[PDB]
């Protein structure tokens, strides 16, 4: 039921600065060893795919940077055991 990892706990975004955030979340459920994150990131109204890859299940948080303001975005987060990548938990920002 939860081979693959659940979905994180809610996005929290923490300003820092007028074009970086830290994203955080909490480690979720998994029947199997987590192996990392993925932070997919996007302008709401379009544009360029960003990712971040954090290799370490023990990081729950990440600086983004070169972010634009006044825009909005989309964040997903998702965690990945061997089984494959679990589901995102999506929060969205104003910078």
């Amino acid at each position: 039921s939860h081979m693959v990892p659940d979905t994180p706990t809610r996005l929290v975004f923490s300003a820092l600065g007028p074009t970086s955030l830290r994203v955080s979340w909490q480690e979720p459920r998994c029947e199997r060893p987590l192996q990392g994150y993925s932070v997919e990131y996007q302008l709401l109204n379009g544009g360029e795919l960003h990712r971040l890859n954090i290799p370490n299940p023990a990081q729950t948080s990440v600086v983004v940077e070169d972010l634009l303001p006044n825009h909005s975005y989309v964040f997903r987060v998702r965690a990945q055991s061997q089984e494959g990548w679990g589901r995102e938990r999506e929060g969205v920002i104003t910078i």
